[PDB]
């Protein structure tokens, strides 16, 4: 499809400089929203489509902590020369574009409609998620780490993270869910490098 | 071997009311002291040593306070608090002699490091009585299983193969990342662990 990309009112920081953008169809019969395909699971559960957005769009937003030290001094008041070294690294580790965030919450809003557990997503979330992801298929979301399905409950607070399959590559195809074990042990290794670890260390030990 | 024991001179906040522990052998010569084993590594790696003492006896707060109760902390050590601070404390909490004898294991360790400076006669022979023979290179990783170098060491972490378990045998050097990896797992849960992972991704 082609979206809205009609700038959302707001009274973000971000933006009196830049745009929020509608994500509705182009067509469009209402009011311009960010995140439409969010309504529904805001209605049946706050803090899921809340830790969604965050994880998608916060590290200050991750499409503010791409933007250089003179835009975010001028337009932000955010001196990076004051903080030290590992802070301005850290926040440079977590950049990522706007679309691309906004493309991160659609992956996620799609896995979490997959949940055992799941509430029953609604039509226009269930055909607006589908056309950029695939048909839903009922629990088939895993930890993209164990393997192991994922259940709603576990998401109540945490135990689920959002996982990045392989280190810092912020965007649709790349993100997941991940029990909080599953994620802190995979660290900055990829999928495969990680599985290609275990293995590696299995043999080892099977040695002797 | 029989060791000294004699309490040893501290301006510690534990020495006030416990002793520290001469650790040479007992009815040895020259001055008691409770970290012998390690005065030579202090020389050339004084950042391992401390690492070793930190690691050992530490947990803030060292090990062997920490496994005594509140009244006697706030009696004896003065010292109320939120709970994920109070039982985090405690769950690290070891007596004074395991502490010893896990900085003992850990300079064993260290001294069979790719890269380790070579002990002298009496660090060598003292460590040796209680762990046996020092093999160069020899020291690896308890969870990865590949061999560790000196120069990890500016990452390295301590180890426990069973969780709340601070003894010399429980003990041991691990890569960063494998010790995170583990987390609160038993080795053995962690290795089946690793099992049941590499078995789901085989299958899809």
């Amino acid at each position: 499809m082609e979206l809205c990309h009609k700038t959302v009112k707001s009274r973000t920081a971000y933006s009196k400089h830049f745009p929020h953008k509608c994500q509705l169809p182009l067509g469009h019969s209402g009011k311009c929203l960010e995140f439409p395909f969010l309504v529904s699971l805001s209605k049946t559960h706050p803090r899921i489509a809340a830790k969604i957005v965050r994880d998608a769009t916060m590290t200050m937003p991750r499409y503010v902590a791409i933007l250089d030290d003179d835009i975010l001094l001028e337009k932000f008041n955010l001196d990076m020369q004051s903080l030290p070294e590992i802070t301005r690294l850290k926040i440079r580790e977590k950049a990522a574009d706007y679309d691309s965030c906004i493309d991160v919450a659609r992956k996620l809003t799609w896995l979490a409609y997959q949940l055992h557990g799941a509430p029953i997503p609604d039509s226009f979330t269930k055909n607006y998620l589908e056309e950029f992801f695939g048909p839903m298929v009922a629990g088939s979301t895993n930890c993209e780490i164990c393997k192991l399905p994922l259940t709603i409950d576990l998401f109540s607070e945490a135990a689920v993270e959002t996982a990045h399959k392989t280190p810092r590559l912020h965007n649709a195809e790349n993100v997941g869910f991940a029990h909080r074990f599953c994620n802190v042990a995979q660290g900055n290794k990829s999928l495969d490098e990680f599985y290609l670890w275990m293995e590696e260390v299995l043999t080892r030990v099977k040695m002797l």
